[PDB]
C-alpha cells in the first residue's frame, strides 16, 4: 500500500538524527514525508526538489489538527513510518492515534523509530532508582494498551511508559547513552527487556554519506561556509556553550541571562575560577531556544565570535571542527563530546539527578561539582 514517513520533534537532538534519516533516503523524490520539526526550517530550494512533502506545526508537544488535512490526502491504505522524540513520544503519537481511530480500516502504524530528547531521558530515569523496574514495565505495558484502545493517556510511570512501545509496534530506539543502560544496575531489567530493539545514536553517519549528501545535510542543519571558516582559524579555540530555561517567567529568564554571562566571565577572565588561558579564541554557542539569554551574552560580552544558536553542537563533530576546549552549562551536547575537550561543566549537591547521570557516565569525575550560583559576581 502506501508508506507515509513522519518526522516529529519539538526539540533538537531527535530532529538532527531524523534529518540524517531524510538525507540517507533523499534519492527518492516522491516518498510521502511530513516534517514536524519545530526547530528546523527545510530550505525552499530543497522543498521544491520533492513532492508529497508536508509540514505540520507542533503545539503542546504534539502535531496540531492540521495533521488530519494532510493525511486526508492519501485516501488509500496508509502505513505510518513514525520518527519520535522519546521523552514526548506519548503526546506526539496522540493525534496520530486519534486519526487512526477514525480510519481504522485503512490507517496502520508500520514502525517507530525513537530518539533521545537528550539528558532529560536520563535525568528522569535516574529518579526511577529505588523502584522495581521489572514491575513498572509490565504496568506501563498494560497502561499503554488502554491508551491504544481508548486514546486516553493515564500512566502510573510516565518515564517508563516511554520505553514500552515494542509491546505494540515494531520499534527501534536510538540512545544518546547505551552506556547508561549498562552502568545503572537498577535498570538491568529495562536493558534486558529492550533486548536488540535499541542502538546508540551513530555520529559516524555523516562521514559515510556521499559528498552530495554531506552538503545536503549541512544545508538542513543550517551549517553555512561562514561558520566553517570561522572555526578553521589557526589558533587554539574555546567554545562557551549556553543553556535556556523552560519557564516563560521573565524574572527567571533574566536571572539565567545574568548568571550565564557571569559564567563566561569565570572562563575567560584572569580572575575567573575557570580561567582557561589568554591564548584561546572564544566562541559563543548559544542554546537554540536561548532567545533573550543569547542576546544578553552577545550584547554584554567581548572578544566573542558567535556560532548561530540554531546550529547543533554535534554538527561540529560531524564535520571534525571540534575546538580544543568546551565549557558551559550542563547540556545534552556533553554526552557525545570526547572527554579530552571538556574544560568544565556547570549545573544550574549530591542528590541532583543530572549530576548523578554525568557521574555515572564518567563525564564528570569525583570532582566537587560546580553550581552556577556558587560563583562570585565578577
Ligand atoms: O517542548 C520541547 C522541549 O520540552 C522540554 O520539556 C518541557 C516540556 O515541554 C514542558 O511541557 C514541561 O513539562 O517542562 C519540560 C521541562 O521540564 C525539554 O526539556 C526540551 O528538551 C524540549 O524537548
Ligand atoms: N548551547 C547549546 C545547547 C544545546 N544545543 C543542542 O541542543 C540539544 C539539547 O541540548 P540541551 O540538553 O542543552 O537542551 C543538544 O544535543 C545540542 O544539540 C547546542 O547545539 N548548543
Amino acid at each position: 500500500m502506501k508508506t507515509i514517513t513522519l518526522y516529529l520533534d519539538p526539540a533538537s537532538l531527535p530532529a538532527l538524527n531524523q534529518l540524517m534519516d531524510f538525507t540517507q533516503n533523499n534519492e527518492d523524490k516522491t516518498h510521502p514525508r511530513i516534517f514536524g520539526l519545530s526547530r528546523f526550517k527545510i530550505p525552499d530550494n530543497i522543498i521544491t526538489q520533492y513532492q508529497n512533502i508536508h509540514f505540520v506545526e507542533l503545539k503542546d508537544n504534539r502535531p496540531t489538527e492540521a495533521l488530519f488535512t494532510i493525511l486526508d490526502q492519501y485516501p488509500g491504505n496508509i502505513e505510518l513510518n513514525i520518527h519520535l522524540n522519546i521523552a514526548h513520544s506519548v503526546q506526539l503519537i496522540r493525534p496520530i492515534l486519534a486519526y487512526r481511530f477514525k480510519h481504522l480500516d485503512r490507517v496502520s502504524i508500520q514502525q517507530l523509530n525513537l530518539y533521545d530528547d537528550g539528558s532529560m531521558e536520563y535525568v528522569d530515569l535516574e529518579k526511577e532508582e529505588n523502584k522495581d523496574i521489572s514491575a513498572e514495565i509490565k504496568q506501563a505495558e498494560k497502561q499503554l494498551s488502554h491508551y491504544l484502545l481508548t486514546g486516553k493517556i493515564k500512566f502510573d510511570n510516565p518515564t517508563i511508559a516511554r520505553y514500552v512501545w515494542q509491546s505494540a509496534f515494531p520499534v527501534k530506539y536510538h540512545f544518546l547513552s547505551t552506556d547508561y543502560f549498562e552502568k545503572a544496575e537498577f535498570l538491568q531489567p529495562l536493558k534486558e527487556y529492550l533486548a536488540e530493539n535499541y542502538q546508540k545514536m551513530d555520529w559516524t553517519a555523516y562521514q559515510q554519506l556521499t559528498p552530495e549528501q554531506q552538503a545536503f545535510y549541512l544545508t538542513l542543519v543550517g551549517f553555512n561556509d561562514e561558520v566553517k571558516q570561522s572555526l578553521e582559524v589557526q589558533q587554539a579555540k574555546f567554545i562557551f556553550t549556553g543553556t535556556t530555561t523552560w519557564e516563560g517567567n521573565t524574572d527567571v529568564r533574566e536571572y539565567y541571562a545574568q548568571q550565564q554571562l557571569n559564567l563566561l566571565n569565570h572562563f575567560t577572565q584572569a580572575e575567573g575560577d575557570l580561567f582557561i588561558g589568554d591564548h584561546y579564541k572564544i566562541y559563543f554557542k548559544g542554546h537554540p531556544r536561548g532567545g533573550e539569554i543569547n542576546d544578553y551574552i552577545l550584547n554584554n560580552a567581548k572578544n566573542i565570535t558567535n556560532i548561530p544558536a540554531n546550529i547543533s553542537f554535534e554538527v561540529l563533530m560531524m564535520t571534525g571542527l571540534l575546538p580544543d576546549k568546551v565549557g558551559g552549562v550542563a547540556s545534552s551536547l556533553y554526552f557525545s563530546l570526547p572527554k579530552e575537550k571538556i574544560s568544565h561543566i556547570i549545573f544550574t549537591a549530591l542528590n541532583n539527578p543530572y549530576v548523578k547521570v554525568m557521574r555515572r557516565l564518567g563525564i564528570i569525575d569525583e570532582s566537587q561539582v560546580i553550581f552556577w550560583d556558587s560563583l562570585k559576581q565578577l
